[PDB]
Protein backbone atom coordinates (compact mmCIF):
# COMPACT_ATOMS: atom_id res chain seq x y z
CA UNK A 1 0.00 0.00 0.00
CA UNK A 2 0.96 3.61 -0.63
CA UNK A 3 1.47 6.09 2.64
CA UNK A 4 0.85 9.08 2.48
CA UNK A 5 2.82 11.59 4.40
CA UNK A 6 3.76 15.77 3.75
CA UNK A 7 6.31 18.18 5.35
CA UNK A 8 8.29 21.03 5.12
CA UNK A 9 11.12 22.52 4.45
CA UNK A 10 10.74 24.77 7.34
CA UNK A 11 13.36 28.16 7.17
CA UNK A 12 13.51 30.90 9.02
CA UNK A 13 15.83 34.68 8.55
CA UNK A 14 19.32 34.39 10.02
CA UNK A 15 19.87 34.58 4.35
CA UNK A 16 17.98 31.42 5.64
CA UNK A 17 18.88 29.16 8.04
CA UNK A 18 16.29 25.40 7.30
CA UNK A 19 15.47 22.93 10.52
CA UNK A 20 16.88 19.47 9.99
CA UNK A 21 15.73 16.54 12.67
CA UNK A 22 17.35 13.92 14.36
CA UNK A 23 15.54 10.73 15.41
CA UNK A 24 16.89 7.87 17.30
CA UNK A 25 15.36 5.21 16.15
CA UNK A 26 17.35 5.80 12.26
CA UNK A 27 20.22 7.78 13.96
CA UNK A 28 19.06 9.73 10.99
CA UNK A 29 18.91 13.53 9.81
CA UNK A 30 16.19 14.38 7.84
CA UNK A 31 12.78 16.65 6.99
CA UNK A 32 9.78 17.45 9.44
CA UNK A 33 7.25 15.31 7.83
CA UNK A 34 4.47 12.83 8.69
CA UNK A 35 1.43 10.91 8.10
CA UNK A 36 -1.65 12.52 6.71
CA UNK A 37 -4.58 11.26 9.17
CA UNK A 38 -7.85 10.33 7.81
CA UNK A 39 -9.94 13.58 6.31
CA UNK A 40 -6.77 15.63 6.39
CA UNK A 41 -5.40 17.21 3.36
CA UNK A 42 -1.59 17.66 2.82
CA UNK A 43 -1.15 21.20 3.56
CA UNK A 44 -3.19 20.58 7.31
CA UNK A 45 -1.15 17.73 7.63
CA UNK A 46 1.95 19.15 6.82
CA UNK A 47 1.38 22.12 9.10
CA UNK A 48 0.53 19.59 11.98
CA UNK A 49 3.48 17.56 11.56
CA UNK A 50 6.11 20.59 11.09
CA UNK A 51 4.43 22.11 14.72
CA UNK A 52 5.05 17.96 16.22
CA UNK A 53 8.31 17.77 15.07
CA UNK A 54 9.73 21.05 15.67
CA UNK A 55 7.81 22.92 17.84
CA UNK A 56 7.52 25.65 15.64
CA UNK A 57 4.03 26.67 13.49
CA UNK A 58 4.62 27.72 10.01
CA UNK A 59 3.04 28.97 7.11
CA UNK A 60 3.10 26.83 4.01
CA UNK A 61 4.22 28.71 0.56
CA UNK A 62 5.48 27.13 -2.45
CA UNK A 63 4.95 23.41 -3.05
CA UNK A 64 8.49 21.60 -3.23
CA UNK A 65 7.46 18.25 -5.14
CA UNK A 66 6.46 14.96 -4.88
CA UNK A 67 9.19 12.17 -3.64
CA UNK A 68 8.38 8.52 -3.72
CA UNK A 69 10.58 5.60 -2.07
CA UNK A 70 10.13 2.08 -0.69
CA UNK A 71 9.58 1.26 2.79
CA UNK A 72 9.02 -2.16 4.34
CA UNK A 73 4.98 -1.90 4.01
CA UNK A 74 4.93 -0.82 0.96
CA UNK A 75 5.68 2.89 -0.98
CA UNK A 76 6.21 6.66 0.96
CA UNK A 77 4.65 9.44 -0.75
CA UNK A 78 5.53 12.58 0.94
CA UNK A 79 4.11 15.87 -0.39
CA UNK A 80 6.75 18.94 0.73
CA UNK A 81 6.42 22.78 0.83
CA UNK A 82 8.31 25.33 1.87
CA UNK A 83 7.34 26.53 5.06
CA UNK A 84 8.42 30.03 7.15
CA UNK A 85 8.54 29.47 10.67
CA UNK A 86 5.78 31.95 12.60
CA UNK A 87 6.74 31.33 16.16
CA UNK A 88 7.75 28.43 18.37
CA UNK A 89 10.87 26.49 19.61
CA UNK A 90 12.08 22.98 19.75
CA UNK A 91 11.72 20.50 22.08
CA UNK A 92 12.33 16.60 22.00
CA UNK A 93 9.64 14.80 21.39
CA UNK A 94 8.83 10.60 21.15
CA UNK A 95 10.59 10.82 17.56
CA UNK A 96 12.95 13.90 17.39
CA UNK A 97 15.63 14.45 20.21
CA UNK A 98 17.68 16.89 18.40
CA UNK A 99 16.78 19.58 15.79
CA UNK A 100 19.74 22.39 14.20
CA UNK A 101 19.23 25.20 11.96
CA UNK A 102 21.83 25.30 9.54
CA UNK A 103 22.34 27.63 6.30
CA UNK A 104 21.59 25.16 3.04
CA UNK A 105 24.47 24.13 2.04
CA UNK A 106 25.44 22.96 5.85
CA UNK A 107 21.95 21.44 5.46
CA UNK A 108 22.43 19.65 2.33
CA UNK A 109 25.25 17.85 4.25
CA UNK A 110 23.65 17.28 7.36
CA UNK A 111 20.58 15.62 5.45
CA UNK A 112 21.00 11.72 4.14
CA UNK A 113 18.22 10.52 1.93
CA UNK A 114 18.37 11.31 -1.29
CA UNK A 115 14.96 12.44 -1.12
CA UNK A 116 15.44 15.21 1.04
CA UNK A 117 17.89 16.24 -0.34
CA UNK A 118 16.32 16.58 -3.44
CA UNK A 119 13.64 18.88 -1.90
CA UNK A 120 16.09 21.18 -0.21
CA UNK A 121 17.75 21.41 -3.83
CA UNK A 122 13.77 22.41 -4.84
CA UNK A 123 14.06 24.91 -1.70
CA UNK A 124 16.83 26.99 -3.07
CA UNK A 125 15.59 27.10 -6.83
CA UNK A 126 13.25 29.92 -5.94
CA UNK A 127 13.10 33.01 -3.80
CA UNK A 128 11.04 31.34 -0.91
CA UNK A 129 9.94 34.62 1.04
CA UNK A 130 6.77 34.57 -0.94
CA UNK A 131 3.26 36.10 -1.01
CA UNK A 132 0.53 33.84 -1.90
CA UNK A 133 -3.03 34.15 -3.82
CA UNK A 134 -5.54 31.06 -3.47
CA UNK A 135 -7.64 30.74 -6.26
CA UNK A 136 -10.43 28.44 -4.60
CA UNK A 137 -13.26 27.12 -7.33
CA UNK A 138 -16.45 27.23 -5.69
CA UNK A 139 -17.75 24.42 -3.75
CA UNK A 140 -20.23 21.80 -5.05
CA UNK A 141 -23.59 23.35 -5.83
CA UNK A 142 -26.20 20.61 -7.96
CA UNK A 143 -26.97 21.51 -11.31
CA UNK A 144 -28.03 24.63 -13.28
CA UNK A 145 -31.08 23.28 -14.92
CA UNK A 146 -31.76 21.02 -10.85
CA UNK A 147 -32.37 24.74 -9.36
CA UNK A 148 -34.23 27.63 -11.17
CA UNK A 149 -34.39 30.90 -10.06
CA UNK A 150 -31.65 33.21 -10.64
CA UNK A 151 -28.71 31.13 -11.39
CA UNK A 152 -26.71 33.29 -9.53
CA UNK A 153 -28.16 32.76 -6.22
CA UNK A 154 -27.55 28.23 -6.79
CA UNK A 155 -26.79 27.84 -3.27
CA UNK A 156 -23.73 25.14 -2.46
CA UNK A 157 -25.07 21.68 -1.57
CA UNK A 158 -24.54 19.95 1.74
CA UNK A 159 -21.08 18.35 0.78
CA UNK A 160 -20.59 22.45 -0.88
CA UNK A 161 -20.72 23.29 2.81
CA UNK A 162 -18.64 20.31 3.83
CA UNK A 163 -16.06 21.49 1.63
CA UNK A 164 -16.10 25.22 2.85
CA UNK A 165 -15.49 24.11 6.29
CA UNK A 166 -12.82 22.02 5.21
CA UNK A 167 -11.18 25.45 3.32
CA UNK A 168 -10.78 26.68 6.51
CA UNK A 169 -7.56 24.77 7.90
CA UNK A 170 -6.60 24.40 4.59
CA UNK A 171 -6.51 28.29 3.63
CA UNK A 172 -5.05 29.23 6.88
CA UNK A 173 -2.16 26.54 6.39
CA UNK A 174 -1.00 29.38 3.50
CA UNK A 175 -1.71 32.47 5.96
CA UNK A 176 -4.87 33.56 4.04
CA UNK A 177 -5.43 37.39 5.31
CA UNK A 178 -8.40 38.60 2.86
CA UNK A 179 -11.33 37.45 1.20
CA UNK A 180 -12.39 38.24 -2.19
CA UNK A 181 -15.20 36.19 -4.16
CA UNK A 182 -16.90 36.19 -7.87
CA UNK A 183 -20.52 37.51 -7.79
CA UNK A 184 -22.16 34.36 -7.36
CA UNK A 185 -23.90 33.16 -4.12
CA UNK A 186 -22.07 29.86 -4.55
CA UNK A 187 -18.54 31.69 -4.21
CA UNK A 188 -19.23 33.54 -1.07
CA UNK A 189 -20.57 30.69 0.49
CA UNK A 190 -17.66 28.41 -0.24
CA UNK A 191 -15.51 30.86 1.58
CA UNK A 192 -17.94 32.38 4.35
CA UNK A 193 -16.66 29.93 7.36
CA UNK A 194 -12.83 31.81 6.45
CA UNK A 195 -14.42 34.68 6.42
CA UNK A 196 -15.83 34.01 9.73
CA UNK A 197 -12.43 32.39 10.85
CA UNK A 198 -10.54 35.51 9.72
CA UNK A 199 -13.27 37.93 10.77
CA UNK A 200 -12.75 39.46 7.40
CA UNK A 201 -15.60 40.70 4.54
CA UNK A 202 -15.40 39.45 1.62
CA UNK A 203 -14.98 41.60 -1.69
CA UNK A 204 -17.13 40.77 -4.33
CA UNK A 205 -15.97 40.51 -7.80
CA UNK A 206 -18.03 41.19 -10.73
CA UNK A 207 -15.27 40.97 -13.04
CA UNK A 208 -14.50 37.80 -12.11
CA UNK A 209 -17.90 35.60 -13.04
CA UNK A 210 -17.49 33.44 -16.04
CA UNK A 211 -19.62 35.64 -18.02
CA UNK A 212 -17.73 38.67 -17.10
CA UNK A 213 -14.55 36.83 -18.27
CA UNK A 214 -16.11 35.53 -21.63
CA UNK A 215 -17.42 38.97 -22.70
CA UNK A 216 -13.53 40.60 -21.42
CA UNK A 217 -11.22 38.17 -20.23
CA UNK A 218 -8.66 41.53 -20.10
CA UNK A 219 -10.20 43.23 -17.67
CA UNK A 220 -10.37 39.84 -15.48
CA UNK A 221 -6.73 39.50 -16.20
CA UNK A 222 -5.96 42.96 -15.13
CA UNK A 223 -8.22 42.80 -11.73
CA UNK A 224 -6.30 39.75 -10.54
CA UNK A 225 -3.12 41.68 -10.78
CA UNK A 226 -5.00 44.20 -8.95
CA UNK A 227 -5.78 42.05 -6.18
CA UNK A 228 -2.30 39.75 -6.16
CA UNK A 229 -0.52 43.44 -5.60
CA UNK A 230 -2.97 44.39 -2.50
CA UNK A 231 -0.73 43.58 0.65
CA UNK A 232 -1.69 40.53 2.37
CA UNK A 233 -2.34 37.04 0.97
CA UNK A 234 -5.56 37.23 -1.06
CA UNK A 235 -8.16 34.30 -1.58
CA UNK A 236 -10.06 34.29 -4.50
CA UNK A 237 -13.02 32.23 -5.12
CA UNK A 238 -14.39 32.23 -8.72
CA UNK A 239 -15.56 29.50 -11.39
CA UNK A 240 -14.52 26.66 -13.54
CA UNK A 241 -14.63 28.84 -16.52
CA UNK A 242 -12.49 31.27 -15.52
CA UNK A 243 -9.74 29.78 -14.04
CA UNK A 244 -8.24 27.79 -16.35
CA UNK A 245 -7.72 30.49 -18.54
CA UNK A 246 -6.03 32.61 -15.73
CA UNK A 247 -4.30 30.48 -14.32
CA UNK A 248 -2.49 29.15 -18.20
CA UNK A 249 -2.00 32.84 -19.14
CA UNK A 250 -0.37 33.35 -16.10
CA UNK A 251 2.01 30.86 -15.66
CA UNK A 252 2.73 30.91 -19.77
CA UNK A 253 4.19 34.75 -18.92
CA UNK A 254 6.00 33.87 -15.80
CA UNK A 255 7.39 30.48 -17.70
CA UNK A 256 5.54 28.48 -14.39
CA UNK A 257 5.10 24.61 -14.69
CA UNK A 258 3.12 23.36 -12.62
CA UNK A 259 3.44 20.21 -11.17
CA UNK A 260 -0.19 19.25 -11.14
CA UNK A 261 -3.08 20.56 -12.56
CA UNK A 262 -7.30 20.77 -12.89
CA UNK A 263 -10.08 22.28 -12.18
CA UNK A 264 -12.57 20.78 -9.56
CA UNK A 265 -14.66 21.59 -7.19
CA UNK A 266 -13.34 23.11 -4.07
CA UNK A 267 -10.23 22.74 -5.67
CA UNK A 268 -7.14 25.50 -4.50
CA UNK A 269 -4.40 27.10 -7.08
CA UNK A 270 -1.86 28.02 -4.81
CA UNK A 271 -0.03 31.30 -6.65
CA UNK A 272 2.94 32.15 -4.90
CA UNK A 273 4.84 35.68 -5.87
CA UNK A 274 8.28 36.88 -4.81
CA UNK A 275 8.45 40.93 -5.54
CA UNK A 276 5.13 40.35 -7.37
CA UNK A 277 6.42 38.12 -9.65
CA UNK A 278 4.89 34.68 -9.89
CA UNK A 279 7.29 31.97 -8.98
CA UNK A 280 5.39 28.80 -8.75
CA UNK A 281 1.47 27.43 -9.37
CA UNK A 282 0.43 24.56 -7.26
CA UNK A 283 -2.71 22.74 -7.84
CA UNK A 284 -4.48 21.28 -4.68
CA UNK A 285 -7.54 18.55 -5.06
CA UNK A 286 -11.04 19.44 -3.12
CA UNK A 287 -10.53 18.83 0.52
CA UNK A 288 -12.82 15.72 0.24
CA UNK A 289 -11.08 14.34 -2.64
CA UNK A 290 -7.85 12.51 -2.68
N1 LIG B 1 12.43 10.80 6.40
C1 LIG B 1 12.90 10.09 5.31
N2 LIG B 1 13.08 8.75 5.38
C2 LIG B 1 13.57 8.11 4.27
C3 LIG B 1 13.92 8.80 3.01
N3 LIG B 1 14.39 7.89 2.11
C4 LIG B 1 14.36 6.76 2.80
O1 LIG B 1 14.67 5.62 2.33
N4 LIG B 1 13.90 6.83 4.06
C5 LIG B 1 13.78 5.70 4.95
C6 LIG B 1 14.14 5.97 6.40
C7 LIG B 1 13.48 4.78 7.02
O2 LIG B 1 14.38 3.69 6.94
C8 LIG B 1 12.27 4.48 6.17
C9 LIG B 1 10.96 5.05 6.68
O3 LIG B 1 11.26 6.31 7.23
P1 LIG B 1 10.08 7.48 7.19
O4 LIG B 1 10.65 8.64 7.92
O5 LIG B 1 9.58 7.65 5.78
O6 LIG B 1 8.86 6.80 7.89
P2 LIG B 1 8.47 6.71 9.50
O7 LIG B 1 7.11 6.12 9.41
O8 LIG B 1 9.56 6.08 10.37
O9 LIG B 1 8.18 8.28 9.89
P3 LIG B 1 6.89 9.29 9.41
O10 LIG B 1 6.19 9.25 7.98
O11 LIG B 1 5.86 8.89 10.45
O12 LIG B 1 7.55 10.61 9.74
O13 LIG B 1 12.49 5.17 4.95
C10 LIG B 1 13.69 10.23 3.04
O14 LIG B 1 13.95 10.97 2.07
N5 LIG B 1 13.21 10.77 4.20
CL1 LIG C 1 14.18 26.03 17.70
CL1 LIG D 1 -21.74 25.03 -10.76
MG1 LIG E 1 7.67 12.14 11.28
Amino acid sequence: HTVRAAGAVLWRDATVEVAVIHRPRYDDWSLPKGKLDQGETEPVAAAREIHEETGHTAVLGRRLGRVTYPIPQGTKRVWYWAAKSTGGDFSPNDEVDKLVWLPVDAAMDQLQYPDDRKVLRRFVKRPVDTKTVLVVRHGTAGRRSRYKGDDRKRPLDKRGRAQAEALVAQLMAFGATTLYAADRVRCHQTIEPLAQELDQLIHNEPLLTEEAYAADHKAARKRLLEIAGRPGNPVICTQGKVIPGLIEWWCERAKVRPETTGNRKGSTWVLSLSDGELVGADYLSPPDEK
